[PDB]
């Protein structure tokens, strides 16, 4: 299970630059707003999913978009789709809870996760995610985004939720 210096030595590899800010995680609107200022971009959520069929699901949205999860499984082609289970979101992902990003794709070694980007993430830049624990938010270039994703050999699946179409 890889730590924040490892995602950072990945990074570096890999030419993805970063700019972390660390803070306590947040339970007041006002700290989140704060950090928000500082931090430029797309402000995101990603929801750690698993199918009817098995199939784990990571979808790294904008916080404020919409997500249908009773009727997102036509537009991506899977099995109904509840919330996965803790301890695969340890196991793949290696980030505890509340702590979900994309950035824990460096741990999934079986490449047992797919991935969907929501259309206006991948519209926003710089973009902004956890660095595999909610006490500190990092940003990335879209660009380096997309690197980091090229790295890890992870196509990701670009989903616009307004219009319930992959585009
Ligand atoms: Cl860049």
């Amino acid at each position: 299970m890889k730590t924040r210096a490892d995602l950072f030595a990945f990074f570096d590899a890999h030419g993805v630059d970063h700019k972390t800010l660390d803070h306590p995680p947040v339970f007041r609107v006002e700290e989140g707003l704060e950090i928000k200022a500082a931090m430029p971009g797309g402000h995101t959520k990603n929801l750690f999913l698993k199918d009817a069929k098995g199939q784990l699901w990571l979808i790294s949205a904008l916080g404020e978009t919409t997500i249908d999860l009773k009727k997102l499984h036509h537009v991506i082609g899977s099995g109904r789709l509840s919330f996965g289970p803790q301890e695969m979101m340890l196991e793949t992902l290696g980030v505890t809870p509340g702590s979900v990003t994309a950035f824990g794709l460096i741990n999934d070694t079986e490449k047992r996760v797919r991935f969907v980007l929501d259309k206006a993430l991948a519209d926003s830049d710089p973009v902004n995610f956890h660095p595999l624990k909610n006490d500190a938010t990092t940003a990335v270039s879209q660009a380096g985004l997309r690197r980091f994703l090229a790295a890890l050999g992870v196509e990701p699946m670009i989903v616009d939720f307004a219009a319930m179409e992959v585009v």
